[PDB]
């Protein structure tokens, strides 16, 4: 009766919209046992019950449980996906929504979760989702102490997914066959690489020359990509996007758990790439069973480097501020 | 280039928790193009954008769009799934939650949607979700005018899914291999058929004799099944269940769209079964390309007949109630 | 960095029709890295290349490789699926095809593979497919020395699958919703349990009473089920069934690898069930991460017991003959 | 009663290794009802039975049947995939295997099938597989008379798949994220476009500079790609590749049936691309619910043009050869 093949276990630290949605993907695909942890009592248990019922409906078998302590939620977790935190600053108008405004509200939460991971599952792969993304990934890395290849932040796959959908619609092709990437920080300074867009590897410039799309059209698509998060915040009225953020985070977790080696841009540790040190920023990377196995350095032209450098300069400033204000404990 | 193969189209009338979740399943599986319709302005556009983004992330290609008029939402819909309505009575305590109290509020919404379906997509397959379920399916049938095999209500597959998950846990087996059914009205009077539970077709009785599960334990599972909706309502604090309800409605929609002929209990039109006529109640059925293709009239023991009659009394009282309101 | 999440590995010992087809299912679903091994050289390498190409076409990433030695094929295998052996006896009419005639040819092959599993992956989960199935599972158990819960033979899921397809067709329902089971040995004495058939747990007797199907039709379906293997052998002309046998063996492996705990009838070790000891025979069982986690004992009626006893007495006779004829070493 | 949603139907004309394998994919994914047709009697019924058994095993519900006549096999087919024909010349040594030699044997089989499609399912989407591919698609177009956007040949997705797998291995990434394309004639003169290789849209050139792979290695990969079909023929001893060929044809059929609009290189009708007219050759195309929806005409450098002209010369000689025969 000795267990030989144990199911993978993914812990959702934060069981709000994105956390619950990721639990749903795990149950739908029989990807792994799921634990839902939140500081709000009762709600995780209700969602865990609902998700457990999904397994019967779609004929899968994984365990979905709510846990109220960090130890019970984190022990044995192959992967930890962190969404705990605020989405909007209370009282501010949707018109002024800014992810950076979340910094003083979420930095302590993320640091605390990191300290618990260090204790309960130091060998886990951490995927941070909480905003402001790139700053939070660095806080998590420092607090959790895991090797730099075992921590990353989900964002660029989401921004790139938006970018891809818009291009797919313009070209009337499946997004599967649009490769479009956003690098940089997850915010107003993100960089949609219009120059790099390909359709099954064929350069977008050919479609322009051939009259399928225009330069302005692509420029508007890049701008739409940049403001997509806020666009959804304004339409929804309460909360922010969750369906695609969840699918992106789970796609990254699956590349790790199944050692797929997919090339997914995400917030990763920099050790010389693009000339950066001791910081995390959105870049193309390969995700496999050894975590972040490669960080891809793209050749940036004049204007791209300029936009990317802006995003770097900003996040370094925020990272300094966060460090200056970190609680001694 | 003339379009020869058109994607199926599913309209979610109601884009709250369950409507958005069903749209997610369609995008995740490339099942069909999706239209999100709701009375609340803005929110459906937000969810449609989010869902359209999902198609790139998971490499599928379906169109997800918000539409604010019945005409744009309903035209061309192969299947219409209706979740529009309230989940709880405003100002009422969680301990006092009752699907039956939703009648006064959701009755006119359902009737209006059916009138529009009659006008814009009379050939569609209708799946109702809005509570009080069995009552709302009848309202929808009367307002929409569709053939009786082309409308049903999602409820029993969810109730059965709960029943199956609890039994699966007790037996330590995959719920894929637990066949357990709930029939009757989706409410306090639903009827979990303990006697009919099977494990890959093997009678639960032998597992009781073998000591894997006890009779008292099965009775507790049936009771838990009955109050599982209210249990989630209380735990959540706001709203009600949505993940399993959406997966159940989509499973039904898929059996229709792909003519799978799955055996799925749902609220179906009674043509004399159990002596019932002109009403909808949860029964085991087969869903295929022609809609409800079979309705199973299981033999009930004394206790089941008694519970089923209470289920029947519940739905007839609700239908009487709407009648006083129509 | 160091690999933290390794892909599962399944070794197909025998790369003929069924072995290559199971390799195909693994590649298609990204289930596990695949190793193809065969005594015939050249062929496994051709199929491994073909299968490696499939991964690109269907966007998955697993390694499919041919291995020439037992050591290279078996080392590190989470599950080993054995199809090595003959399907038909040379120069013999299809009208006379019999799985028992293979006994003298396949006993030695199965014994040798088992001795190599013992050497190279004694902790693996073994799924035997090679005919005559129930006899070969016992030879494999003895030779490999693995715990009795870590070995089973694939047959009843296929026989039950045939049974279910015929019933599904008679009732016009999806076979997902037909629970029909065949127990006993994989051959002319198998026992399709007509009395136990259910449609989503509803007794088949209800459908007979309703006028949808008759007892006579059901008995004809049981007979068809029994002769389905020979029916395909005669239609194909060369070889035997492989699409469904492969799908059945991989479903069983998946239930093990993902600890699904599916209830799948298969040839399993009996230590008291149905009154049998020290032998393998087709029975309903639960397959999970600990291997065969439960052997289900059905309450059989007088006639069912008689049909099952015939199958038991028969396989006990073949097993004794095999033991009698075995080389001391 | 009346069926509203009918399952898709795909007819495999030719039920050997590739035809049976595509049927397997249909049953495995519940993609469509399947018909297996072949000149060989018995075998198709054997595989149809085997495949029908698969549906139960994997919990799907599609109908798999063998059909004796063209009329029964073709009537109602949404898509027809043709693999009928020989794989190698009887008595010819494996070291002398050439798709071009199959011409005299397969051209008549393909013309006959084409005439039958015109008769029984003129509105179907035709995917030809039979070698020598580009030539056989032309034979099929002429005989079947279908709209130019409703016929294509599967080959370059397979050749590109090979190309992508080798590059994926060299780079240590999933082939999902390698975009590599082979255009031209499916034979020794096919053109793997090394310059157009991308890793999730990132130019392969930077990977060369980063030392992940060398130019010499990419060139050896391009050569391996060209001779992969023969490599497999040699290793197998009998017959040729069938798992990836089947997956490639079904992926094409799926993009058509669900109107996915995937960009898949395949043999398509030329209306002037590269000055090519009245012939089929492998080019990047968009396959959707209206069949071939766009043909992409990439800018080629000097070397690519040289290699593509040899590809063009190859199929033009074959088409001239067929013309002389029938
Ligand atoms: N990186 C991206 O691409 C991306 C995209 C969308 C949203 N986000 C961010 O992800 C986060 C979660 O979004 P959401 O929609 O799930 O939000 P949500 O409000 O629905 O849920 C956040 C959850 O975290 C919980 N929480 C708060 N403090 C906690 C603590 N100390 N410990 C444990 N749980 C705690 C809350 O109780 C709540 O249940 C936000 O910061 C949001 O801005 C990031
Ligand atoms: N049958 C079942 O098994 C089952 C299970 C759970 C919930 N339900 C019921 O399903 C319904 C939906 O639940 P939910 O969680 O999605 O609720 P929800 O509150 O999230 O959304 C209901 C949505 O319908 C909208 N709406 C209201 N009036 C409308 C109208 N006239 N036209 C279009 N949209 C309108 C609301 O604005 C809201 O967005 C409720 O009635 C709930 O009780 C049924
Ligand atoms: N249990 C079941 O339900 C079931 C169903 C169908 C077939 N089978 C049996 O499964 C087996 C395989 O069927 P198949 O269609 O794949 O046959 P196949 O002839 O296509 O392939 C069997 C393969 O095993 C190889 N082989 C022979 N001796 C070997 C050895 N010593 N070591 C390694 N490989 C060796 C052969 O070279 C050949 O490639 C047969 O015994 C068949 O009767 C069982
Ligand atoms: N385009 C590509 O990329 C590609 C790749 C591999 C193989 N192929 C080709 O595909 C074809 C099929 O390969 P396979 O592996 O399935 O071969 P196979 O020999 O297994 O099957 C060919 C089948 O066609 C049948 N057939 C012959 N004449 C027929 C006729 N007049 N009508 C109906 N059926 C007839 C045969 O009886 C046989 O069952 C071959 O021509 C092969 O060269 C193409
Ligand atoms: O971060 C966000 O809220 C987003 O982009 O969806
Ligand atoms: O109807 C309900 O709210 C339920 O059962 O989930
Ligand atoms: O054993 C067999 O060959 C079968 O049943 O397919
Ligand atoms: O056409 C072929 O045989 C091939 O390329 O596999």
């Amino acid at each position: 009766p000795a267990l030989v093949q144990r199911r993978k276990k993914v812990a959702m630290i934060g069981s709000g919209m994105i956390g619950g949605t990721m639990g749903y993907l795990c149950a739908l695909r029989e990807l792994a046992d799921v634990v839902l942890y939140d500081v709000v009592k009762g709600m995780p248990e209700g969602k865990a019950l609902d998700l457990s019922h999904v397994t019967s409906v779609v004929d899968t078998n994984v365990s979905v449980r709510a846990e109220y302590s960090y130890e019970a939620a984190l022990t044995g977790a192959d992967c930890v996906i962190v969404t705990a935190g605020l989405t909007k600053v209370p009282g501010k108008p949707d018109s002024e929504w800014s992810r950076n405004d979340l910094l003083p509200f979420n930095s302590k939460i993320i640091r605390e979760i990191g300290q618990n991971i260090k204790k309960y599952c130091p060998k886990t792969f951490i995927i941070v989702v909480t905003n402001p993304l790139d700053c939070m990934v660095k806080v998590m890395c420092e607090a959790s102490g895991v090797p730099t290849n075992m921590i990353c932040g989900m964002a660029c796959m989401l921004d790139s997914g938006r970018f891809r959908r818009y291009v797919a619609d313009a070209l009337s092709v499946s997004p599967r066959d649009v490769q479009a990437t956003v690098i940089g920080t997850h915010g107003d300074c993100m960089v949609p690489l219009v120059r790099y867009i390909t359709v099954n590897g064929y350069p977008i410039q050919k479609f322009i020359k051939d009259g399928v799309v225009t330069e302005k059209q692509l420029e508007e698509i890049a701008e739409h990509t940049k403001v997509s998060g806020g666009e959804i915040v304004r339409f929804l009225g309460q909360g922010s996007a969750y369906y695609a953020p969840a699918a992106s985070a789970v796609a990254m977790a699956t590349s790790f758990l199944n050692d797929e080696k997919r090339v997914i841009p995400c917030s990763v540790y920099c050790n010389g790439e693009y000339g950066l040190k001791d910081m995390f920023i959105g870049l193309p990377a390969v995700i496999g069973g050894a975590g972040i196995e490669r960080v891809i350095e793209l050749e940036l032209n004049e204007e791209e480097k300029k936009q990317f450098q802006k995003s770097v300069d900003d996040v370094m400033a925020l990272n300094k501020a966060v460090a200056a204000l970190q609680a001694p404990g």
